[PDB]
């Protein structure tokens, strides 16, 4: 699962590497974070 303070740092993560200076432990927990996030997270604007 995730809270407010990991949420934080995928968004931190996700401006690194909008920016091009994130590295491949902070992708991975990126990705892992995100779907961390994406537990019970539905497409609203499909209603997916």
């Amino acid at each position: 699962m995730i809270s407010n303070a990991k949420i934080a740092r995928i968004n931190e993560l996700a401006a690194k590497a909008k920016a091009g200076v994130i590295t491949e432990e902070e992708k991975a927990e990126q990705q892992k974070l995100r779907q961390e996030y994406l537990k019970g997270f539905r497409s609203s604007m499909k209603l997916e």
